[PDB]
């Protein structure tokens, strides 16, 4: 008796060192500050990302359960060490909610990085098509894309302060300027 249980503590003490050992790689990983150069380059961030969150939560999840749940086994038959594995599980649990939350906040950081990105990339080629101009319905149907521009610029307003606000307020300004531009020529043929 005495003799498989230390078996099974030494064999709960392996398998607990491999995941404190695989956590703190993940969040290796899980910590990069990227944030992305472009439009393009943060597509490829966050989709790798989501990918890499989804798949080290899955797996984690289980392999810290199977050891919550095997340290609790050992503790209900009256283990001595239960006081050294209780210890084990309680900085095990920590160091997973610790990745967890941190895998969490980039998540979050290349969400808001790609709207962003996305925005001004809208706005540059937006420009462009105003100038593809530069029947009579294909501006109208324009009007529809610069409206759904300046709905998503007056969005990011709530989203940001200071140069990042400012930025956005100018893209949409210039963007709404060149869009009217267009409607004092259009018109004007008529």
């Amino acid at each position: 008796n005495a003799l498989e249980n230390m078996y099974h503590l030494f064999q709960l003490k392996r398998e607990t060192d491999d995941l404190e050992q695989w956590i703190s790689e993940k969040e290796l990983v899980a910590s990069s500050p990227e944030m992305g150069q472009d439009f393009d380059h943060v597509t490829l961030l966050r989709d790798k990302f989501r990918d890499f969150a989804r798949e080290t939560g899955a797996i984690g999840q289980e392999r810290v359960d199977n050891v919550n749940a095997f340290i609790e086994r050992l503790i209900d038959a009256g283990h001595s060490e239960a006081a050294t594995i209780a210890e084990w599980k309680d900085g095990l649990n920590e160091m997973w909610a610790d990745l967890l939350e941190l895998i969490d906040t980039r998540m979050q950081l290349l969400a808001a990085s790609y709207d962003l990105h996305r925005y001004f990339y809208t706005g540059a080629e937006i420009l462009g098509l105003i100038d593809e101009k530069h029947f009579e319905r294909d501006v109208h149907l324009l009007g529809v894309q610069v409206q759904q521009f300046q709905d998503v610029a007056t969005r990011l307003q709530t989203a940001y302060a200071g140069e990042k606000a400012e930025a956005i307020q100018n893209k949409e300004q210039e963007v709404s300027a060149a869009w009217q531009a267009l409607l004092d020529a259009c018109a004007g043929r008529r």
